[PDB]
């Protein structure tokens, strides 16, 4: 049998059976962890189809196969020795017959405390730390370069075009948030903090969107067309940050996702956005 993890007791973490504490062909099924995983230098042999449409992250896991969750026969014969799921995925129990799983529900642990957990639970800690303090001291001085443009206290809103639907975001649902709220320590406007933080997000009708914008909005779609008939509105032209041409677009393929590798791709896009909005 498998050398196990310690199996640490962390909140929102369950575990299904022994977990191995060095696993050598991991199914990764939620998205929210999958480059967690890759960069601890784990083996995926199985992603999720959000993951192979994320390009950052693609690029690292050609060698695994897609898979949905649903997928009992191929996952059991990629023969994995870990399963990784989303606490609210429908068949737990099926899939924990197959390998061990470690099940996450998320927000209780943040998205850099994720990471550590996962060096706990693999004995990678060295290897989270290293990246941690990197990222604690690069997002403090990419904050300062930010800042320095918009001044500190300008206020940012996270968006996301979706359907035909639009969602407001805060600090810890992606789309930026984590880059924007917690890295570089952007306020939101008032009505964002109340109405969409401790939400994580919110569904929202068109016409209210300029009560939710101050200075700068970052709007994450998956495709450059979907937004065409808000943006030439007259109401989203009388918003004073799109005036100030103070809107950063971003792709969602990548910009969804909170992991090391994706967000080390928002960092540096996000910088150099809002770098460029006083070109
Ligand atoms: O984990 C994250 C950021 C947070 C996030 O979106 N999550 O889903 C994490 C798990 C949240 C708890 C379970 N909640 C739900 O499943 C509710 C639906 C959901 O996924 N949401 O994000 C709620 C707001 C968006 C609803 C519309 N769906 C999308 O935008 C698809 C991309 C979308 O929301 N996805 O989750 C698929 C790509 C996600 C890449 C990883 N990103
Ligand atoms: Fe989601
Ligand atoms: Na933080
Ligand atoms: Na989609
Ligand atoms: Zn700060
Ligand atoms: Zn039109
Ligand atoms: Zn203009
Ligand atoms: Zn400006």
């Amino acid at each position: 049998s498998k050398s196990l993890s310690p199996m640490p007791q962390i909140a929102g973490v369950t575990y299904y059976g022994d977990i191995p504490k060095q696993p050598k062909r991991v199914v990764s099924l939620a998205s929210t962890y999958t480059g967690y995983l890759k960069k601890l230098d784990m083996n995926l042999v199985g992603v999720t189809s959000y993951d192979k449409k994320n390009p950052i992250l693609a690029k690292t896991v050609k060698k695994a196969k897609q898979v949905a969750a649903t997928d009992l026969e191929a996952i059991t014969t990629l023969k994995p020795d870990l399963i990784v799921v989303g606490s609210t995925e429908e068949n737990i129990k099926q899939l924990a017959e197959i390998a061990p799983v470690i099940s996450i529900e998320y927000r209780k642990r943040d998205y850099l405390q994720v990471l550590s957990d996962f060096g706990r639970i693999f004995n990678k800690e060295g290897k989270a730390k290293k990246w941690l303090k990197d990222w604690k001291t690069k997002t403090a001085a990419y904050e300062k370069e930010v800042k320095a443009v918009t001044g500190d206290k300008a206020t940012f809103t996270i968006m996301g075009l979706y359907e035909k639907d639009v969602y407001l975001f805060g600090k810890d649902w992606g789309r930026g948030g984590e880059i924007i709220h917690q890295a570089f320590h952007y306020d939101a406007p008032e009505k964002v903090k109340t109405e969409v933080f401790k939400q994580g997000y919110l569904s929202l009708s068109q016409e209210v969107l300029p009560d939710y914008i101050g200075d700068y909005v970052v709007i994450a779609a998956e495709d450059d067309k979907t937004g065409s008939a808000l943006y030439e509105s007259k109401l989203w032209q009388s918003i004073p940050a799109v005036k100030k041409h103070h809107v950063i677009k971003v792709n969602a393929n990548v910009f969804y996702f909170t992991d090391p590798l994706s967000l080390e791709y928002q960092l540096e896009t996000l910088r150099e956005a809002i770098l460029s909005s006083e070109n």
